[PDB]
């Protein structure tokens, strides 16, 4: 087939951090067609900062009389 007897398995052990780079290559402009659901997955996760910020400062003035 070819003047060398090729080697699929050589690669397979020094592919590896190349394997890595291969899907993270791939990923790159998929990332744009993402970004968009990327808002609807954080919708449900660490959305709520707002809510958050005026019970972490009503808590601290509570938590520092501590009476329980």
């Amino acid at each position: 087939d070819q003047n060398h007897i090729e080697q699929p398995f050589y690669l397979m052990g020094r592919d590896k951090a190349l394997a890595v780079e291969q899907f993270i290559s791939r990923f790159n402009s998929g990332y744009i067609k993402a970004s968009q659901e990327l808002v609807s997955y954080t919708i449900k996760l660490s959305h709520d900062p707002i809510e958050y910020l005026l019970e972490q400062i009503q808590n601290l003035h509570r938590v520092t009389l501590a009476e329980g």
